[PDB]
């Protein structure tokens, strides 16, 4: 599913991401934009042989099982394919664990390099929230 911007903002808010660990909703929407272009089906291989999955490009090195990332953990206890669903529940629940783990949203390279320190509120401007 390719979410609309406000559509995703509303789903993220419903699942409890607005100000989760102090990150305003626009941070999450911005992160999704530059990680996946709001496409739940996005997948991207990493050089280390892990793969990033879904709207927030969650990495199989630590967070989900894809059966082809040796030595990896599955800290969200899910198949990586669950992160590709039109229903973002699994992605959001896993993202909550990730962002709680000490480095916050710096976990997400696209957030650090494209969202952090910018006017992230622009990503929810106009949305009925």
């Amino acid at each position: 599913k390719v979410f609309g911007r406000c559509e995703l903002a509303a789903a993220m808010k419903r699942h409890g991401l607005d100000n989760y660990r102090g990150y305003s909703l626009g941070n999450w929407v911005c992160a999704a934009k530059f990680e996946s272009n709001f496409n739940t089906q996005a997948t991207n291989r990493n050089t280390d042989g892990s793969t990033d999955y879904g709207i927030l490009q969650i990495n199989s090195r630590w967070w989900c099982n894809d059966g082809r990332t040796p030595g990896s953990r599955n800290l969200c206890n899910i198949p990586c394919s669950a992160l590709l669903s039109s229903d973002i529940t699994a992605s959001v629940n896993c993202a909550k664990k990730i962002v709680s783990d000490g480095n916050g949203m710096n976990a997400w390279v696209a957030w650090r390099n494209r969202c952090k320190g910018t006017d992230v509120q622009a990503w929810i401007r106009g949305c009925r929230l």
